[PDB]
């Protein structure tokens, strides 16, 4: 005799189970943006966030259910606890410790090796069948860290790697072309950051070749420097960080296109990180971008390019660098 | 010649005004919010940031333009001076002070006075024939302040007013009810925040009247306190700002759906702030919300809603408290 | 090696059951709306379209398939047995017979009934747990087939209904008040068609009831005859026809509206056909339009409008006529 | 006081004009799939349709009108007379007839430039600052003879062209490689018709050219015949027409595309046909495709893309054919 029973007749009460939901762990700036995109995309019936601290967590969870009226994800939830988490298709990472002054890159990462160690296996008891992007740094490493903790097969397990890199490196190109991003072809793969390849001969505009036109392209005898390109990635991401303070909008929508290659199942090609021993004279358990096509099943299939003398070195350097780390980790 | 030149040809240099340009003023959470909305919404083909700080201002432009691979919106621009706002079809002002401890509400409000005293005037100048929307707190008086100042007639100057406190209201509404917001239809209207109007007789779903089926709908008597519904909108204000210490995804969802409707000439109704001098008694030159249409002229016309006498009084009280504020603004 | 296993190592050969699959049955000029409308709106990762005639559903699958890049559904099939349907999540049937000169209703109505015989129960063969939604003429009563057939729950079977009804009379109301449809609220409910019954109660525009303000509203003494504006909206039918020959894209537009609600169970309200029996003072197995909530398990909940006696009646008499016919069907 | 004054206050009338119309020009299969695909895409705030059957003219604009509820475009107009296409950002032309089964579009100049002598001095009387689009078989031609008739400068003159032979040619790629066709990349230059070019030079897939991995690609020798992809594409519309009748959604969601470029100012890179006299020696006033910046000025620069020899010679025989007929051409 309530008003909802006065209104509404009920058919049935029965199973509700989300079909396509996400999950974000870490609700900081990263975390918020990849939240933000993904619902302003309609990519999920159901968002689940985790954070370890409650106050932050709740008031986030609040602010997104407030702007229920203009989305098409029907349910937002929170919690500590990884029971929310419950039946997700795909689990973004976010989640991690930040690097200490003068701390050296073995500590930083055992540190959040302790951290995946609690994180993951609650993931996994959950939604043992969803699919893990791995945002946190050094992603390369921390992608190699969830997929030895969660027992995943190779395919689940995806790093967020070089995508952003090779956005960047898109954009730039646009800029000095005066053409869309999304016209300006070009990769930067191997190791996400300072350490990153950017593939010259890759680099087109409507199938034309940019090295083909321009021999000196990428060396120290172009005039035009079109190294600078590659240069100005990673050096405008120490600059927003200078400038902002952290970086939260361009990672959120990197992250958001990779979640809907996935839950649409589109097998579109993107720069991502990936276990790729086998490849390149890589004998060792490592994970570095490659081009690599993504699905309903994650990384279903990878792309194989061909790379200079130079860029091959130059991704065989960061895969015994990482596999220097890897072997001291404590599991 | 250079390599843009090997591999493009030039047929038109003489470039264009931007058709479908949208300024944001303040770059704070809520500025920002105002902004990954529109532009993930494909509402503009420019967007221009303004702030008084200018490292953040840079950091936010250039981590927007980092996720322009993923946008359609070609030119992202910033800057301290008003130059860069030119010819803006929409101007959205998020610029405020913060309340100090121990500071007055009178003498926080002069404090937003004057900040609009130096951003009104440089906007006009640059857009003459923009739209306003005003979105900085108290909204509802400095709606007034930027129509005052402006000299814009009233269907070009809107305050964001009780947008966001509807938004709420439904949500809340559609969780009590199990049914989407989308689909729950209910109105708050008058003076933004602590003051604002629930209005019972147009609550619905389906054209079905919830005060028509629960007469008590409302009132201290109703069995189910319907009434807290309302008090849950404004203390989920407090409790959000509580718990991660400002706002932003909600309020910059609510802009740009108004956005939406002013750029699109949508002519939907939206609860927003406007001049309702002449309305319910109101005599004093005062802005309190009511569903106005939205579209390419602003507010071009305004619903009248009946309002009961308790609800009328309301209004009336808001507009004598406002006024008695405003007559003592220094401008 | 291929030219494929040189450019492409497959770490995985898939392959998952369909995901968020929808068939369509019919590909004539409304099954053909629905189609473009649902693949516009990125609701399907596969789409499946099934007819009798043959070459007519080749071209029209490889018409769509060659629009692949434009879009966001990577699998599209076809054929004319329904194994290219299994584990659809919703079929939505458009199949039918043209009614002829001279033709009895229980006689065109017997004719699509044949075809229901044939198309209803391969449906359920290949995707026992999937919704219906029908909308082939007479859409209430070939949805009671639909549902007698299948062996379904009621909540699995939906008529499209009076969904297009109520989207013609909120074009038309907006037309009169000069404010976008979506703003304009109110609901044609019951049969499908001419007999359909305009809700003046529920007519609305910021929660503001026309009803209230002109009393008269849909009445024979109306000075301003409201009453047209839903005699517009059946005459509006026939004159499309007449003009261009049949009707598709705003049917189309409008099961595609439904089909959102329920490939992201979004749970909004929609005037469907479900099975009534048990309001109104009706006691037999027939399906009427209400306002019904739509989400992942079909219509879990309606809404129990309040109607006038008038009203009541117009029901019960459509239910009469509808079970008068239905009583006579041969399954 | 009637109920719209007693609804709604006024505070302002007088009509504006409209910020982004577009003008579709024939409503038959071409023309209604342009206009839908337009809408659903939210290009335009005002379409008009022109065609010279007047009731299926009316017809077809009423059926759009009745799905605005679900549309963002809130005026649709329509008229034999050119007045209702005023104002217009974009026309795009698909008046006219079309190949049957195992015509060429070649057979069909007489007729369509007959049409075009009435149809463009019309166009460019109400709509002197539009961008035209033409779609009309055979395109390149017409195209030219839009060109030549309107007086436009050539970069606000285009034809859909080559868009959507290319489009075909990567939804093929893409099947054979497992790939999205978003992320196959390959051009068909020169006659959308039977002399197209496939571009095997050019063809990748993240960069990585598939003529280096297989330097047989697109030759008689090819053991994989890849040219038989290029010779379906060239088959594509026959095939299509012989099983349906005609062709009309792929050709929709590619004008779409092309329109969405033009009007978001995006300066993405289409093949569309343009005068390519300067290009490859050619000394004609020639329009065939290439590839093209496209923006709000139409056709801003030409991509000049390197082919082989053999490339080179098959592009320059398409154009050599095309010349034939338009220097023929009489106005
Ligand atoms: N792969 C890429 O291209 C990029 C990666 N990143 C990385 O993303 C990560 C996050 O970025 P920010 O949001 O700025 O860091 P943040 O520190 O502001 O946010 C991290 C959140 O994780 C939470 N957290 C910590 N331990 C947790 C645990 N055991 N369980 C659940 N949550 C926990 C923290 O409470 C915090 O809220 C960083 O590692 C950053 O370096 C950032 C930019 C680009
Ligand atoms: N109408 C509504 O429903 C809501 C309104 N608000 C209001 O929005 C306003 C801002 O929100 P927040 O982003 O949290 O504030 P914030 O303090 O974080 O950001 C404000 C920005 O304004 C800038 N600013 C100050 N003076 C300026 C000037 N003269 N020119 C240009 N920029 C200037 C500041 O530098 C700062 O970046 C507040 O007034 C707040 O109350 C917040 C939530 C809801
Ligand atoms: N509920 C509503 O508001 C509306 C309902 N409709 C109804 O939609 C239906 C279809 O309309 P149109 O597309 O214009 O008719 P149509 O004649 O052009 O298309 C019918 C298609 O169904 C096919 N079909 C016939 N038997 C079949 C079978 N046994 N299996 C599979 N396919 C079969 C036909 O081959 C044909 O392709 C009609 O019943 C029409 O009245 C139309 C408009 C609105
Ligand atoms: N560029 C491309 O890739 C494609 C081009 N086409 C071409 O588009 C054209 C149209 O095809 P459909 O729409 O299928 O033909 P349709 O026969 O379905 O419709 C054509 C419409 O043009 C109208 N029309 C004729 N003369 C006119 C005039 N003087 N003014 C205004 N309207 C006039 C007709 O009345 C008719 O409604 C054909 O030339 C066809 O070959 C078709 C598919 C693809
Ligand atoms: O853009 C950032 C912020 C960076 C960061 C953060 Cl979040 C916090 C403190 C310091 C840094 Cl460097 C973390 C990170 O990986 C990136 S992407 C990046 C970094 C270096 C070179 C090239 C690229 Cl594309
Ligand atoms: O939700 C917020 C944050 C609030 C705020 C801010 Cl931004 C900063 C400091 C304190 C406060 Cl209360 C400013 C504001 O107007 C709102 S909306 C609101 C406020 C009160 C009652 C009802 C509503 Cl719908
Ligand atoms: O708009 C049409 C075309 C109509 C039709 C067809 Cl598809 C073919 C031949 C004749 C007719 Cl009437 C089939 C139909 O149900 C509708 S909707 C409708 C019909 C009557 C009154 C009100 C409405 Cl909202």
């Amino acid at each position: 005799a309530t008003l909802k029973d006065q209104l509404i007749y009920n058919l049935l009460k029965e199973e509700q189970t989300p079909q396509n939901k996400i999950t974000v762990v870490g609700v900081g700036a990263v975390g918020m943006a990849c939240a933000i995109s993904i619902l302003m995309k309609d990519l999920a019936d159901e968002l689940a966030l985790v954070d370890v601290i409650e106050d932050k967590l709740k008031g986030e969870m609040m602010d997104l259910q407030h702007g229920s009226l203009f989305l098409r994800t029907p349910k937002i939830v929170s919690g500590k606890d990884y029971n929310v988490t419950a039946n997700s298709k795909l689990v973004i990472i976010t989640a991690g410790a930040r690097q200490q002054e003068g701390e050296s890159r073995l500590n930083l990462v055992q540190r959040n090796v302790n951290i995946f160690k609690f994180i993951i296996p609650n993931v996994v008891k959950y939604s043992p069948n969803c699919k893990l992007l791995i945002v946190s740094n050094p992603v390369d490493i921390l992608t190699y860290v969830a997929w030895k903790i969660s027992g995943f097969p190779k395919n689940r397990v995806i790093g967020s790697g070089c995508n952003l890199d090779s956005a960047r490196f898109r954009y730039l190109m646009g800029e000095r072309l005066g053409v869309h991003p999304l016209s300006c072809h070009g990769w930067v793969l191997g190791e996400h950051g300072d350490s990153s390849v950017p593939v010259w001969s890759g680099m087109n505009v409507a199938g034309v070749s940019l090295k083909t036109l321009h021999p000196d392209l990428g060396t120290d005898k172009d005039k035009e420097q079109w190294k600078e390109v590659h240069k100005q990635v990673v050096e405008s991401a120490y600059e927003v960080i200078k400038l902002k303070g952290y970086t939260s909008w361009a990672i959120g929508l990197s992250v958001a296109d990779l979640a809907e290659s996935i839950m649409k199942n589109l097998r579109r090609v993107h720069p991502v990180s990936t276990m790729i021993k086998g490849l390149y004279g890589i004998k060792d358990d490592v994970f570095l971008s490659v081009p690599c096509i993504l699905g309903q099943n994650g990384i279903s299939d990878l792309v194989k390019v061909t790379l200079t003398s130079e860029e091959e070195a130059r991704l065989k350097k960061s895969a015994d660098t990482l596999w220097g780390i890897q072997k001291e980790l404590q599991f």
